[PDB]
Formats: structure tokens, C-alpha cells, sequence
């Protein structure tokens, strides 16, 4: 029948759910099963029911916050803050811990506060999207380009709050992050760096302030809701070049990473994130499973042919963009072709030389990386029926034996599994991300169930050859957590530790990051 | 004889033989003679202050562990240093008086590794700038490290209190890459990858899982540090020093408005960009007599000296630019172009000053490279028994910020009788205006000039919407008190964490302003 909070009453959730209503008005408190339906994982792990929310708060401002945070510790309602509640890959909107309310801060806390064109810097509210940011910078003619992940539909906030990644220069969103104003677990309003000197202009300008260095502890977090947060944006250069680089086999995946690095780590000649996606990835952002194969399990040799040759693409396909002068783009795609160019097979495009379906996934990449959000990489949801998705992601060394091992250990569990094998290589400057999108059919409960089963097997398996996953599912933050289990499980213990100072009540996401209250701690959920 | 808060000399005498247990005898000082070296070397105040009880010198990391744990057992406060070079901000001398020093850099002084392949250094606290260099020659390494102006600190220690460089990775505690950390009761935690066992990315991601606490260890009283990973750039293939001179107090306006569109997209200026006044560069060069021997503030007939005899300007511009000769010579074309727009401006490369007042630029261009140097500490002979502590508000790149703290800071320096030794430095988006006091450190009158003139600039700097980014221990109750937004939210959110994690209150108390629940409202 009905979602509650645990261990709370049908009458004391009706209390308050009537003071949420008293705070920010009727229409903004949704607890229907219907109304709440649109909150549910979008792509739900596992077979079973899990991550139910109990009701939905809209505020309109921080003071709203606030007072539904001093409610949730009278009534003792697990609080789960989201900013616009697309985190999909890794639960959507829903809350770790079903009964939770979320608190969709961006649904009216929606306002871009500042976008400064002279320092190059925002000011901005949960539910500022890529697409408001962009289209706010359009409008005002803006010397300034944001950075975005695949999907403009997100929040710059949100997506930072979670340790996101873009494909600029400025694709560590947390690094550029840059001040923000948090609601403490007990409803107490707090602003970081200079943001806590009243009247300095330098909240968005200088990032640690005076003291300890607290941001951080707000990223894959429950130590507060976020109301606002600036980030530095990059002026946008006066010319860009996006180029592909396909190679033909998959065993190239160890030199591609091994000519990478040294191309990446002085952030030239490849000046954006280097990204390596495998004729999975590309094809599924193109194309339907069946144009290919139509057969039950694994995807055999011929339909791979088959789809490198239709597509004009490698097994493995490089995508960066470079920018400044015309003079410097041509001299760092010069580096680039001789250093990749000792690979037997690679072939290279730049964004002008591809208008073929192949190309689509190369002229997404162009605009990502230009700062240009977009939707097309939805079209990846398309590859089998009613496509939804999990994100695993592991963080390597980037080395090209290490991605080989990679490569092979997570492609044999996904053939076991019956999910094929969507991947990424990604390098920032020093680390490695083997970024896996496990696509299935989110209506079959059994492929369902495979997922969850496959990713509680990769994550232990990756875990045992030294490789910590960077984010996870709601499904998997206990498991992961449990991995990074030196020194007895110190890590989990400090967290623990803090959470508890802060959140005497345990409020706010409890299991977010696999880090429960006192409460909660040994209950299984 | 200095004891700690609240303990006898027969209990204190008791910690110390638990110590001796620990380190051994020899590692163990608590004679007046023997601390006389661990005093703030540049005291602040007439009185008496930052008194140490004991020294005492880890060998391991087990060891810290285990004195923490004989800490809170006794209530004995420790201060945790590296090597103990803050000079400016205190030196090695605890905030609290009678803590114990735990000087891990002392015996902690280990390269544990350099990998030439990702570029990065897993190091001790006792590793010194001139160690790094040392071992990267020796290694005939790709790799070159970030320093301060002087080679004789921690790169631990100096990322710990947020220190800065001036090559492309002079922001310390970004490159910063993992940590190992004694917590106040005496548990070790590794950060990031660190707490993945068999990880090889350590020093490779920061982050690793959940919330990233690396940054509430540095400017923090919340453990002792044992390890500390930071990533090293690759040495460039070519490199070149250039000062821009600047003849007029009044162009400091322009200078600053130029210098930010150059410096934003980290090219064409790909180093941090340093302004420093002809006060700074005569100072690393000659003493004060040699130019004025009268009482009170320096006449304009001195500083036009100073700036004839150097061939300095009022304010003068050190940059360095990285990579092939024609990208140097291209970026620095667009440097002269832009800077040129100023009348009086004067363009040299290191190549092109070999005389006195090309010292400042020849020791700009080791740091900016990545070889340490002790040049800098010529800076303390301006003056008998020099010494200086550090005032550096934080700013917006504004010409007229710059201006109006230029007048604000001098005014009030003047009013003290205190020279106005100061440097305009520039991240991406901020500005440091560093304000280097050079003091007779044997006059207590001086000494009480020093911490009542400074007292002074913090609120007024405040007032202004200027915070510190760094501040000694007699300031850090005033300076944290300015961070008072929503009723001192800040300070009550560190006070929580503190208390969570040291139940005791053992490790460097009113570190940051941060007092823990026992000695809250005492006045130390
Ligand atoms: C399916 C998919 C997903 C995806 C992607 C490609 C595909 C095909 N590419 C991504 C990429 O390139 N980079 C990236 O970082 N993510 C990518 N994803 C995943 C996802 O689409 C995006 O990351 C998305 O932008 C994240 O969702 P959103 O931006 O809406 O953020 P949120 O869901 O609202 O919040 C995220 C989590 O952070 C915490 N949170 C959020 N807001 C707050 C506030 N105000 N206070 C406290 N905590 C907050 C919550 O834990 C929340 O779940
Ligand atoms: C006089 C002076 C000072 C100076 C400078 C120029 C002059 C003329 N130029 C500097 C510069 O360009 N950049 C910079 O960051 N500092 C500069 N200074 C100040 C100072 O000399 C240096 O910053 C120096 O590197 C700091 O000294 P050192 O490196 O020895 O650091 P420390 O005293 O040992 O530690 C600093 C503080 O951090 C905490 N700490 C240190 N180690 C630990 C451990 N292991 N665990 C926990 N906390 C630790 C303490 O609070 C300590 O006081
Ligand atoms: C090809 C990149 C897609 C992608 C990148 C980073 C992510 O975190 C992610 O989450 C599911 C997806
Ligand atoms: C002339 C630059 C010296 C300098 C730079 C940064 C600092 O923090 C500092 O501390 C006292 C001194
Ligand atoms: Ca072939
Ligand atoms: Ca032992």
C-alpha cells in the first residue's frame, strides 16, 4: 500500500507532511503514488521494489530548507536533497533509503544568482540546468563557455554535488567549484570560503577561505543540503577542432592508452579529457542491437565487422577537441597524428570531414566539448527495448596493460551476464576511468536482476586487481564503500564519525556513499 | 618551566618517560636550552607567547600513533610540525602554550617514492624542497617540483598550511594526491585511492569515494599527517625570466588590469604572476641604511634612489614562460604588447641583468623553474635582528582593489613605523597582497608595533571585504573571527568536527581559531 518513513507512524507522517505543506505551500508536497511515480530509479536495478520515496518537498528558498530540515529532525523523516533529480545511471532521483522524502531543491530553487563576465564565474541555484546556463549565456552574449557532461538536462550544481565530469578543459567540475551556501543536517545555513567573510566579493574568486577546507565534504555526501554554489567558468577560445581517431582492433586499447598519457598529463597537445569509446558505445548512440544481430547472447565476430564497416569506425574510437588560434589547433593535431599515427590502422577525421551516421557520435563530441549541451547520447537507450542504463567505473592507472586487464575482466562477467559491453576509456590528467554502461530492458525483471547481481560481481572482482569504483548506483554504495576497507574500515569510521556530529538525528540521505547515522547502522536498510 | 594546561610537573614528568619509551631518549627535548630553537624565530608581541613544553621526534608513523594515544591519556597538547619552518607565521612555536611539538620531519624525512611515468612524489614531512631537488638531479628525473621563495621548508608541511609556488603548479594543495593521517586519538586513515588497499592510484585520483575530506587536514588541528602524495609537472623543454619595471606608484591600477586577461587562460602569463614594490626588491638586495639611516617612514628622495641605483621600479613585474622558443617568444611578445600600454614600462629577460638589481629577477627565475634558492632570506638584513611576519588579505584582480589596499596597508604601516614591504601575486581569479613587515625582533617594542599595527589591518582589511588567507598564531582568533557570516556558522561547523574527532582536545588547540570544548572561552 503506502510508502512510510521507517519507524513512523501513518498519523506522524501526516502530521508532517501537513508542516512540509505549511512551509512551502500544497502544491508543493507531493505523497500520491501516482504523483510520485516520476521520482522512481528511471533505470531500476534489480528485480524487487527498492529505493521508494515516501514524498516529494519543492522549496522556493534556503530559509524553506531550512525549516523542512528543523521538521524532518522533530518528526525524525530521512531527508534524501536532489537538485533536478537526473542522476540516471546511479539511481535517478530516488532516495538510497526507501521511506525518504526528497527535497527536489530545483524544481523552484531554479535561478541563475550571478554570472560574473569579468572574473568568469557563476553563482548558481540547484535547479539551474546545462541548458538554462547555456541558453542564459547565449542571451547575454557571453564571453564564457560552461562545461557539461553527455546530457544537458542535468544540473551544474547537482551533477557537481556528485562528483560529475565534463569534457572541457574545466571537466572537474568540483576542482572549479568555488564556494557554496549549505543547510547543516539540524536546518543551521552555512557559506564556505569567502563566502563566510559578510561583504567580500571573492566568494567565487578564492576557493579554500580561512581554516580547515570543508567543501569537499558536500561531494557524494549527506552532510547537508546545498542551496547555493559558484563555479569558474573558462572563456570560450576563438577557435575549436574536434577530430576522431578510429583504430581497427581491439587489442589497440593497450598502446592507444600507453600514446595517451604522455599526450594528456602537460595538458597538451591533448588539451580537453580524452575519451575512448568502443564500437559498442558508439554504435548503441547510433543504432538498435537488432540492425546488427538478432540472436540470442554475446554479439559474435561478424555483426562487429559488420558494424566498424557501416559506421566507417574502429573497435576503439578516440574523440578530443582542441582549442585557440587556427596556428596552435593545427600544430597539436600534427603531435597528435604522429604519435597515434605509430599504431598500424588509425584513421583520423576532424569534425568537418564525417556527415556520415557514423559521424553523429564525433559531432556530439564537438558540441560537449564545446560547451554546447545536448540530448543525443540518449539515443544510446535505444539499442535494446525500453533501454535503461547502470554506470560502473572503476579508476585505473593510466596504463595500457592495466586497461587491457580491464577490458578483459569486465567483458567476460558482462558475456556471463548476457549484457553487452558498452565502454569508455577516459583519462583526466593522471587517473584512468574504464567507464562501463551496462544498457538492458528495464521492464524484464530478470535482466534486472542480472544487472544487479553482474555489478555486485564486477565491483568485487575490480576491488580484488586494486580498482575503486569513483561513483556508484544506490544499489551498490554499501558494497563499494566496503571496498575502500583500509585500516580496518578508518575511512567508513571518520565519515561515521562526522556524520554523527553533524546529524545527531540522522536525517539527511542516510546510506548515501554507503555512510549510515547511529540509527540506521546494522539494520539491513 | 613551561607545562601544559592543567598538568603538574610530576605528571608531565611521567608523559615525557612515556615519550622517551616511544621515540627514545635522545628524541625527547624538554630543557630550556634545548626548546630555546623551536621559539618563533620571528616573535610577535612584547610578552612572552607560544611557549613549547617538549619536543618530541617520531621515527615511524606507529610512533605518532602511539604518542597521540600517551597525549590524550595525560591531556597533553601537541602541535604536529614537519620541518617547523612557518616562519612569519609562528616558525616550529605552538598556538597554545605549553603544547608538546611533534616534530615528524625531524626523523620522517623519507622519499618513499618518485614515479617518473604519472609524475607524482609520496613523501614524508622532513623532506625539504633542496631533498626533492636533490633526489630528482640525482635521478636525472623528467620532473620538476613547485617551491616557495625559500628551499628549507616541508613540501608537506608548507601544503599543509596551503603554501604557495610560482611554476604552473603553484597552488600546493590542489597537486596534493592522497594523504596518510594519525586522527587526535591515535587510528590511521589513508584518503582517496589510499583507502582502496592495493590501489595503485593514490597519488593518481584525489578524490577516491564519498565525501573528499583531504582539504580539512591543511590550515586543521584534526590529526597528525605521516605521508602526503603531491603530483610533479614535467620540465618543460625551454624556459625564460622576464621583469617588467614599473616607474610610478600609481601605475600599480594598470598593472593589476592588465595582468588579469593575461593571466585567466593561464596564458599568455602560464606562471603565477608576481608585483613586487621597490621596498621588496631592495630589501633582497641591501639594508635600510644604505638608503635612509634617519627615523620614521623613508622619504620619496630614498625610494627614487633605491629605484636609480637597482634600475627597479616602484612596482616590479616577475613572470616566467614554458615550452619551445618560438611559443616563449610568441607569449612574450604578447606580454610587452600588453604591459607595454603603460608609459615608463621596461622589458628584461634573466639574460639581460647580471647587476645588483637583477638579483630578485636571477632568484625569480630558479623558483619559477623549480630550484630552490635561500636568496630570499637577504630579505631580513633590511634590519638588526631582522625578522617579518605575514599579512596577506585576499582580493579581486582590480586595479582599484589593488589601489585601495596599496593606500590602506602603507597608511597604517606608516602609523607603526613599519616599512611597506609588499607584493601583489595573482592566481586565476583572486590576488594575494602579500605585506612582508621586516622588524627589529630583539626590541619589544617592535615586537608589540608589530601585533598591534597587524591587529589593526585585519579588522580594517575585514571592514574592506578583504579576508586572510594565512595569518600567524597571535592573529588566527582575530582573523577567523572576520569569517563570522550567519553568526560565526563556520567556526561552529570546524568547533563539531574538532570535538567529534578530538573528544580530548589534544592536537594543536586554536590551530585556525579552532579551539576544542575545553578550553572554549579560557583567553588561552
Ligand atoms: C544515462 C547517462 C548518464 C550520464 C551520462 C550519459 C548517459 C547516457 N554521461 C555523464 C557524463 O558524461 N558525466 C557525468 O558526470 N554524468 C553522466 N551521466 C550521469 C548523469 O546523467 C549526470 O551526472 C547528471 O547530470 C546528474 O544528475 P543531476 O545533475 O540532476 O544531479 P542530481 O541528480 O539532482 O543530484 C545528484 C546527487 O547529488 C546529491 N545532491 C544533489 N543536489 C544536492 C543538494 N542540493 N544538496 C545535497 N546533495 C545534493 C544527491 O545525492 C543526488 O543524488
Ligand atoms: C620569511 C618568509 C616566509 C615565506 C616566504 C618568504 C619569506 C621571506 N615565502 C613563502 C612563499 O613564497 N610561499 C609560502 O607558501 N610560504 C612562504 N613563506 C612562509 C614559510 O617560510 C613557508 O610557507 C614554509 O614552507 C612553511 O614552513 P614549513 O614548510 O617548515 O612548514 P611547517 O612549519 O613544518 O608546517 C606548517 C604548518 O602546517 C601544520 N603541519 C605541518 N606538518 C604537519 C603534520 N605532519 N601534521 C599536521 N599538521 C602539520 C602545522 O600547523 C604547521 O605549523
Ligand atoms: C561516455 C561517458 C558516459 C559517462 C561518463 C561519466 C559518467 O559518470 C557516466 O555516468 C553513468 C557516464
Ligand atoms: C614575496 C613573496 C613572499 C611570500 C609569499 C606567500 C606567502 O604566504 C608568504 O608568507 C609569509 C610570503
Ligand atoms: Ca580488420
Ligand atoms: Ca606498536
Amino acid at each position: 500500500t503506502r510508502t512510510l518513513p521507517p519507524g513512523v507512524s501513518d498519523e506522524r507522517f501526516d502530521a508532517a507532511l501537513q508542516r512540509f505543506r505549511d512551509v512551502v505551500g500544497d502544491k508543493w508536497v507531493l505523497s500520491t503514488a501516482d504523483e510520485l511515480e516520476a521520482f522512481r530509479d528511471p533505470y531500476p536495478v534489480g528485480a524487487a521494489e527498492a529505493n521508494l520515496p515516501s514524498a516529494v518537498v519543492s522549496p522556493e528558498s534556503t530559509e524553506q530548507v531550512q525549516d523542512i530540515v528543523r521538521i524532518a529532525n522533530e518528526y525524525g523523516i530521512p531527508l534524501h536533497p536532489v537538485s533536478t533529480g537526473k542522476n540516471n545511471g546511479y539511481g535517478g532521483a530516488a532516495p538510497r533509503l526507501s521511506g525518504s522524502v526528497i527535497v527536489k531543491t530545483g524544481e523552484r530553487m531554479n535561478r541563475i544568482l550571478e554570472v560574473n563576465e569579468k572574473y568568469g564565474y557563476a553563482l548558481l541555484e540547484p535547479g539551474v540546468t546545462y541548458f538554462d546556463l547555456y541558453e542564459y549565456l547565449q542571451s547575454h552574449d557571453s564571453g564564457l563557455m560552461l562545461d557539461c557532461p553527455e546530457l544537458g538536462w542535468g544540473s551544474v550544481v547537482g551533477n557537481t554535488l556528485d562528483r560529475g565530469v565534463g569534457y572541457t578543459p574545466y571537466g572537474d567540475h568540483f576542482m572549479w567549484q568555488t564556494g557554496l551556501e549549505v543547510v547543516l543536517p539540524q536546518g543551521e545555513v552555512m557559506r564556505t570560503g569567502m563566502g563566510a567573510l559578510p561583504g567580500s566579493d571573492a566568494w567565487q574568486l578564492f576557493p579554500y577561505g580561512f581554516g580547515p577546507f570543508p567543501d569537499g565534504m558536500f561531494t557524494q555526501s549527506n552532510l547537508g543540503i546545498v542551496t547555493k554554489m559558484g563555479i569558474a567558468l573558462m572563456q570560450r577560445p576563438p577557435a575549436s577542432q574536434s577530430f576522431l581517431i578510429t583504430f581497427d582492433k581491439e587489442e589497440d586499447l593497450e598502446q592507444i592508452v600507453d600514446i595517451m598519457l604522455p599526450l594528456r598529463i602537460n595538458m597538451a597537445p591533448l588539451q580537453n579529457v580524452p575519451v575512448l569509446r568502443n564500437i559498442f558505445m558508439d554504435a548503441a548512440a547510433v543504432s538498435k542491437r537488432t540492425e546488427w544481430f538478432d540472436g540470442d547472447g554475446p554479439m559474435p565476430a561478424e555483426a562487429i565487422e559488420r558494424m566498424k564497416k557501416d559506421l566507417d569506425l574502429g573497435f576503439w574510437n578516440f574523440y578530443g577537441t582542441l582549442y585557440g588560434p587556427p596556428p596552435l589547433i593545427e600544430m597539436y593535431y600534427g603531435m597528435i597524428k604522429e604519435a597515434f599515427g605509430k599504431i598500424p590502422g588509425a584513421r583520423f577525421f576532424t569534425h568537418e570531414e564525417r556527415d556520415d551516421r557514423g559521424g553523429h557520435v564525433l559531432q556530439d563530441r564537438h558540441k560537449i566539448n564545446n560547451g554546447i549541451p545536448s540530448l543525443d547520447e540518449l539515443q544510446l537507450l535505444d539499442w535494446v527495448p525500453n533501454g535503461g542504463h547502470i554506470g560502473f567505473v572503476p579508476v585505473s592507472a593510466p596504463d595500457g596493460r592495466e586497461a587491457m586487464k580491464q577490458f578483459e575482466m569486465v567483458r567476460n562477467r558482462a558475456n556471463e551476464y548476457n549484457k553487452d559491453y558498452m565502454a569508455s576509456f577516459i583519462i583526466g590528467l593522471r587517473e584512468m576511468y574504464h567507464v562501463c554502461l551496462f544498457i538492458y530492458d528495464t521492464a524484464d525483471p530478470e535482466a534486472r536482476e542480472e544487472i544487479l547481481q553482474m555489478t555486485k560481481v564486477l565491483v568485487r572482482e575490480a576491488a580484488e586487481a586494486g580498482y575503486g569504483e569513483y561513483r556508484t548506483h544506490n544499489a551498490l554504495m554499501d558494497d563499494v564503500m566496503a571496498t575502500f576497507n583500509w585500516g580496518d574500515g578508518a575511512l567508513l569510521k571518520f565519515h561515521e564519525k562526522i556524520k554523527d556530529a553533524l546529524d545527531p538525528n540522522g536525517i539527511i540521505a542516510p546510506g548515501k556513499s554507503g555512510i549510515w547515522p547511529q540509527r540506521f547502522r546494522g539494520q539491513n536498510l
